[PDB]
């Protein structure tokens, strides 16, 4: 059972695609194991960079393909390299550049919490033939939060563990466990500009709807808020294209349906107090004076909203 | 004729391309047939992967080309795997990432029944060459989905086939029959995001667009549907910018067809109501009041349109 | 002369490029040629599939490269096939997928009659060396029309012909004519979506656009003709960042210069009412009774166009 | 010093990128040169086709590469072909699409005129080993310029020239002017798309805004100004979302700012007229009848930006 | 320890990737070093071309891999060049296409500075395996700077550095110290096209923004704010849609969000001047006229942003 030592340094993670469920990710790769020992030129471990590492392995070098698990497509692999020392083991190290997959949730934007993860295995050896002894990774990353779309939080999460499969090859007595690594890296979005450039505009454009009700004829009242209902599909339209596509609301999302909602609500009650009197010009002294009644009602229907 | 059988292990299904009938689909394929017997080291199975299967079908391996029919274009091959037994049989692992096609209807959108289909067809060995034996197919998705786009639902359609070409080789007896592995998984569209974020406010301006004869002023009757125009008009915008391209007028598309319908009948109706009179400003009090004429005539295209 | 036969399997036709004047086409050829007779295992046909292939181009096989004159880029192969004959004749069978190349008119969009190309030509070989002796094309299309983006008129039009390059190289007696195969595929754009979906809610606009006229004051019609320019704009907006971009203007885009002409000579005329007069406030009765004076001057001037 | 013949022959030029300053060309390219005379099968040319060319340069086959010293990126190959004959000459050919650069300004968009380049010149041997003897450029093109976006204005521009380099090698005595060849194709933009579409339309705004000092009211001459304004905005997005990305501003560009300088400028007037009183109404008779001063003031400032 | 003389040639520096942080860079390396003595054909040095170039090192010659550190994904590679001199030196000429990486900071956008870096390090050879001698960087550009999007200010600055790696192999000598080329290259982004045409009619939006203030009624003063503020909307929008994707507020985005502040602030202004009284309709004369007042109190807001 082959005992197999894993690195992976991380340089960049970038490139989030929040439809997909894909985030792409740059580093090295390491695996080390020992092997039969060998006679180098001179006695110093012998270097085979990229092309000449193919050429070994038609003379029956061993080199095990480890494939990762959750990736999509086939890595763009930057440079290989094999180094061999005499006394037996092998060093294998490449550069790459990956898509990879995990379930990301992305409700709460623009504040959510996600985690960028790694699963590697080897693709025809299971946990009887090629092991994973251990694994550390390296998150060279560090300052300028403020410059990055996301914050790395945590140290990087390692975990082997051999995952069993249960439909394999016509083989029976125990072949069917795979040694895998579990990379996680968590990170947290920076909401700076979502903050700034979206929510508080937003606010203040229903803030700014609740005024309706300061006007003082009623058809300035009414028709004010067929300009003020233009707003607010003017700012979902500004939102939608700019914020990420997804196939669910966000909070965001339902924020602008609660800004529908307030103005169409508007609507209901200007109506109701004009047409709905004793006389003709009843307009319900109070009820077209809720100018505090629903701002805050708002305020009570926003709380629940997070609820 | 040599029997093959066939496993497909889905990972992945993503990526709908609406216009193209393109989806994109991750996993990995197993085929096994039985060779004459070979002598394997040891006695256990011999293991070849990636570059190693050309070189070993030089040496005249045969490992028939599997076509993906419906395939647009040539697929992403991720690892390789040949694994020789010495009773003879051979067993061929790959992953692969790939854009399939597929009839895809849209008509009823955001409420889509599609279905991801593939097709698995040897290229160059007929029937009476190279037979499929048989085929399953492991979905080992599950859970969670109110966060994925689609909802899969049975578990895989399977269909082994065999498919005449009638304009082939220079062969006329019987090499004509190649067989097909067909598999099918249904989905339906997660229509949470575009209920709630377009169905609903659209009905909420068309809703408020039937307000304005609510108005006293014939001016103002008249004036304020210009600006509900201009509200249908962002919002049909707001709509094609987000939603998926295609080549016909989708359930949405109706809809807002029907807000330019309303608007443009209201126009016309607070046009004659002015100006069917006997003096001038006798605006009939029916048919100014059509307030709940065409509003629940407008249920009427609505349960129209269910028809 | 080595005869060659030719077959062209068209699966699908889809991704027009408008700007680039470019469709993708993916399929298979077939090509047959009858060298010197050889010696195949047992008497069966000899299968060579993809990486073998090259092998036998080195050792002296014969596979005359067939270039498609009027693809952009180079196409993306899938398998390729040699199939050798023992009494001679070679089959070489490849799927692929490609971008071609030609003229196209988009000028009566969304109305166009268009027709998809592909030309065959020998890269090396000259007339009196290589020449095309047939070809059918197969397109295994029908059905599920009004689906489709695009009509398929014909089955498919062949045109070999022998094309003589007046410039070469420095080779004199007669080596230039190489022979080609061209297709035709008549096609026709289902006009449905765009009659719908642009065509028209845009008359709806021009149509309301006329009802500025049935406007009491004069600030009203001019003020309000203001509203109404602002909408074409929107619906300029609307209309270019969905349709298809051209180097010309298409029926749409004159209907849209059409609404903002309209609009601009009513602008011109509500205030020529209202300034040109024998007091001050002599609107012209005839001329403010430019209500059918222009909606049918406009359906004039638009039947004109026509011509 | 080997005397090179090159013939260039564009097929298509197409997909300009105005940020990048990039434009694609397909294409062949042919090489002639004369060696030592060789012995070929017959006696009639040798011709080898793709692959094999790497199998002739191993065995010892002079084949200069031949570098597009303005191409970015590495262009798409086509097909290769060495013409080998048997008095010494041999004939490369090889088609190829590539991106090529070339300073573009874009300044006076849609009116721009621009010129397509490529530069040829051997990537390793000098004038005194390698020199282009002649090139002809063969633009195969004609008719239908109404079709395509640019319209090609010349045959084409050939230019054989000397390029010294002053930092090579540790290499000293005239080692240092390679031979290099320059192609040059002037073009010229069709412009009818956006003058229809673009520069009517918003001259018909800029002029139709002056109609806004036809007015009665003050509140109506202040307040249609802001529907005005909100005009030009609209269509400076219309504008800017279709149009070509630059580091610069346009013709049209400037015409859009044009537009918010006309309209802010009658703010401040509108303003101006009213508050500028000998009670506080009187709008000077001749200041709100400044109806033709900026209008032909415009035309004057107007003539300016053709200074 | 092989002396590594190196020298980049910088082509074209283009296509910024803001959310990304990334550039594209086109142009050639040369590495040179001194190797034990040839004999070379002749006696003149010997060139080697791309293909041959895997040739010679299958038969012993060290060609270091030379890795770009901050690259992303692997770089285009052009044409390839090793020239063997009798002597014994090498010089391996490579052209080059490659996406790299820096931190870059656009807060101050569109009045950037950026650096654009390249970082070279071998891939495989330590510090006192191999080491960079020298490096001279030439940027042969010029001239011409209103045309490009970027302008080039220095003339590359350099730094060759040793970099420890603190986790490698159980080595424990002193094989971790491997040394880096670091070229940079200053360029000042060209803000003409955001200053005219965004920043400019911004304000224009602001500064006519205050003109509410010189309306008479308190529902003109009220509800023209309302179009004021759509507007406001409107231009969020096409600044949006435009202007490069950040995760960070900019000066223009903060010029919007001065606006929506600009345009609030006068809505409860014009609510509390017409509410807060001794009489009930007390609009105070005088703060209906700070029409001077918050012109100069947003100057006083707008020159903190400076400090």
């Amino acid at each position: 059972p082959v005992d197999v030592s894993v690195s992976i340094f991380i340089n960049k993670i970038y490139g989030v695609n929040t439809l997909e469920q894909t985030y792409k990710v740059d580093g090295y790769i390491v695996a080390q194991w020992t092997g039969k020992p060998r006679k180098t030129p001179g006695d110093k471990p012998l270097i085979v960079e990229n092309t000449q590492i193919e050429r070994w392995i038609n003379n029956g070098l061993w080199v095990p393909a480890l494939e990762f698990i959750n990736v999509v497509g086939s890595p763009d692999t930057g440079n290989k390299r094999l180094m061999l020392f005499p006394d037996g083991r092998v060093i294998y190290n490449a550069r790459f550049l990956g898509s990879f997959s995990n379930d990301m949730d992305f409700r709460l934007f623009p504040f959510d919490r996600q985690q960028f993860v790694l699963e590697l295995e080897p693709f025809s050896y299971n946990n009887q033939q090629l092991r994973f002894s251990d694994i550390q990774v390296y998150t060279e990353n560090i300052d300028n939060e403020e410059i990055d779309e996301w914050w790395i939080r945590g140290k990087a999460s390692t975990h082997i563990s051999d995952i069993r499969y249960d439909h394999l090859s016509s083989v029976q007595p125990n072949q069917n466990e795979f040694s895998r690594i579990t990379v996680r890296i968590d990170a947290v979005r920076n909401p700076s500009y979502y903050l700034w450039s979206f929510i508080l505009p937003l606010g203040l454009i229903i803030a700014a709807s609740w005024s309706v009700f300061w006007l003082e004829s009623f058809s300035e009242r009414l028709q004010t808020s067929f300009t003020l209902m233009l707003t607010v599909v003017a700012y979902a339209f500004y939102t939608s294209n700019i914020l990420p596509r997804l196939p669910y609301t966000t909070v965001i999302d339902q924020m602008i349906i609660a800004g529908y909602g307030s103005i169409f609500a508007a609507i209901l009650l200007i109506i109701f107090a004009h047409h709905r009197q004793a006389n003709g010009v009843e307009d319900d002294l109070l009820i077209q004076r809720c100018r505090l009644a629903f701002p805050l009602g708002f305020l009570a229907i926003g709380c629940v909203l997070v609820i």
